[PDB]
């Protein structure tokens, strides 16, 4: 599923992300932008072999198990796949708890390039929410 803009910002404030951390809703809207341009469905392998997935191209490396990433981890406890999904639960919910790991949104090498210090709220400006 491709998501609108506000469409996304207001399925992402009804899972608890809208200030999650400290987190404004807008910030997580632009994560998504340069991470998978809305796309629930967004995949990208990395160099060292691991696999983002979805909206928020959470990592193999630690967060969801693809079976195909040797030594990583499964700390959201979800198959990869789950993080494809068209209903961005999953998504949300594994970010929580990556977004509390310690390093807040640098966690995202995206939202620390692209989204970090900008005017973030204009990501949900207008949005009926
Ligand atoms: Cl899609
Ligand atoms: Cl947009
Ligand atoms: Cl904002
Ligand atoms: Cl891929
Ligand atoms: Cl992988
Ligand atoms: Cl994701
Ligand atoms: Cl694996
Ligand atoms: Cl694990
Ligand atoms: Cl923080
Ligand atoms: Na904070
Ligand atoms: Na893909
Ligand atoms: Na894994």
């Amino acid at each position: 599923k491709v998501f609108g803009r506000c469409e996304l910002a207001a399925a992402m404030k009804r899972h608890g992300l809208d200030n999650y951390r400290g987190y404004s809703l807008g910030n997580w809207v632009c994560a998504a932008k340069f991470e998978s341009n809305f796309n629930t469905q967004a995949t990208n392998r990395n160099t060292d072999g691991s696999t983002d997935y979805g909206i928020l191209q959470i990592n193999s490396r630690w967060w969801c198990n693809d079976g195909r990433t040797p030594g990583s981890r499964n700390l959201c406890n979800i198959p990869c796949s789950a993080l494809l999904s068209s209903d961005i639960t999953a998504s949300v919910n594994c970010a929580k708890k990556i977004v509390s790991d310690g390093n807040g949104m640098n966690a995202w090498v995206a939202w620390r390039n692209r989204c970090k210090g900008t005017d973030v709220q204009a990501w949900i400006r207008g949005c009926r929410l």
